[PDB]
């Protein structure tokens, strides 16, 4: 599932993790599980690339880390250069509400809804749920309003 | 959502945790957590109460576990003694596949889908997801046939 007809330009500006979802329960399980990444701002750059600023529990406290996601030949897919080669999959948005994604290794998966306000939006949920219902996912997390609003989601 | 014309006896034997919830990420993200719970075996007894053998990860290692749930009035609700009343709920099983409980104080909640056997039963998994639709439930788990073979999932 990818969206077509993707503007990146357009996912620009602040978004919240209302909920994650992962092929691994190691993945999301703990507030320093490696994929527990909570997205602050979408920041494409005018070639095309997308910078993400998100916030990661590590050693003990709550970090601001960016991300490159380099574009590729498809606009819905994005890649990290790392020591694997993952993809940025974007499987859905309407730009002013809601975006779904999910970050995928060569396979472990980890996704997200990510939503512009910090409401729980039962709608995105319910598209986010749709998306995953035939991946192979063992572990999903959402967040209330008022973790929205804090720092990590404690 | 109880079991109607529940006959406890008939829950006796072997079950495994194919998937659990919960209100709060807390009670279920690590190993150690409080409600990161396995069911064994349901040992129902001639006076109607219910012995629970369980696994739970604690102090770095598998541990067995016994609890007792007291019967009430009502067959699909037992309690279990302790600092804080908790229920026990049967919402839904057909005793040869699959059973569905929650535990709740008085509220958090977390709730399983038992099954008979080290299968995923995607229709059982429906009837649990069904139940849970209108909790509110913040963290899922679920498990592969190769975890449900293993001391705690691992
Ligand atoms: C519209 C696309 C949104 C993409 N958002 C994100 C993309 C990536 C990550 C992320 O945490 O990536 C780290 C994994 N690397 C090191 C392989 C977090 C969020
Ligand atoms: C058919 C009913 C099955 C009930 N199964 C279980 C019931 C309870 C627990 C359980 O872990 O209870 C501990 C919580 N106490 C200390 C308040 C685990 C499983």
């Amino acid at each position: 599932q990818t969206m077509k007809g993707l503007d990146i330009q357009k996912v620009a500006g602040t978004w919240y993790s209302l909920a994650m979802a992962a092929s691994d329960i190691s993945l999301l399980d703990a507030q320093s599980a490696p994929l527990r990444v909570y997205v602050e701002e979408l920041k494409p750059t005018p070639e095309g690339d997308l910078e993400i600023l998100l916030q990661k529990w590590e050693n003990g406290e709550c970090a601001q880390k960016k991300i490159i996601a380099e574009k590729t030949k498809i606009p819905a897919v994005f890649k990290i250069d790392a020591l694997n080669e993952n993809k940025v999959l974007v499987l859905d948005t309407d730009y002013k509400k809601y975006l779904l994604f999910c970050l995928e290794n060569s396979q472990s998966l980890a996704c997200q809804c990510l939503v512009r306000t910090p409401e729980v939006d039962d709608e995105a949920l319910e598209k986010f749920d749709k998306a995953l219902k035939a991946l192979p996912m063992h572990i999903r997390l959402s967040f209330n309003p008022t973790q929205l609003e804090e720092q990590c989601h404690i």
